[PDB]
């Protein structure tokens, strides 16, 4: 019932700080203040704990102009300005039969991902290879989880883009095709345990290549 919430009771549009109506302008609207916001997130120092929270606070600063809920997420029970209550326990993956982790589950497997990361020392002291092969991991991970009502992609990407960098490596997702970066994550919460990660990795082996400049 209270997933409906996050959307307008007339249209099917999100509800956002712009009052617009149309999702496809709303789209063009939020990728021009996330842009906005990673130039000021750019300035400031890297984290020493790479967790859930930084997580959060660079959705927050994504989408803070556009969302009334941004920073927060999907489990978390939130009063829109309007007076609703919004909430969404059940995320299905686009297209596929299957869901993302269920909205009661979201707080144990952030908290896994933290202390994964947190066990690993937020991936530093490794080789190229070596940080590929566990970041995927995380990646596939953190990316079955889907922790936001919207939103989780390019918070996501941006995380992982100041880890490798903090870990003394690069990632750059903008060197690879959507296309791509979406087969990388069908496959990863398809495959069987081994082959799950396989397209990820070598994604990842090509997008932290120096040489794609």
């Amino acid at each position: 019932h209270m997933a409906r919430n996050y959307a307008y009771p007339h249209m099917n549009t999100l509800k956002n700080k712009h009052n617009i109506m149309s999702t496809k302008k709303l789209a063009h609207v939020c990728e021009h203040y996330a842009k906005k916001a990673i130039i000021n997130l750019n300035k400031e120092p890297l984290p020493q704990k790479f967790d859930s929270s930084y997580l959060k606070y660079i959705h927050q600063r994504l989408f803070e102009s556009t969302f009334e809920w941004a920073g927060y997420t999907r489990d978390f029970s939130f009063t829109f300005d309007d007076g609703t209550v919004a909430e969404m326990p059940m995320m299905k993956v686009p297209n596929l039969d299957i869901f993302y982790v269920q909205g009661n589950d979201i707080q144990e497997n952030l908290k896994k991902f933290d202390q994964l990361l947190a066990s690993k020392n937020n991936l530093q002291g490794l080789s190229r290879e070596e940080f590929v092969d566990e970041a995927a991991k995380l990646f596939v991970f953190l990316n079955s989880i889907a922790p936001f009502r919207a939103g989780n992609e390019p918070t996501q990407r941006v995380f992982f883009e100041k880890l490798a960098e903090a870990a003394g490596h690069q990632l750059d997702f903008s060197v690879a095709t959507e296309k791509r970066i979406m087969r990388a994550c069908i496959d990863g919460m398809t495959l069987k345990d081994n082959m799950a990660y396989k397209e990820m990795k070598s994604l990842f082996e090509d997008i932290s290549d120096p040489k794609k400049i």
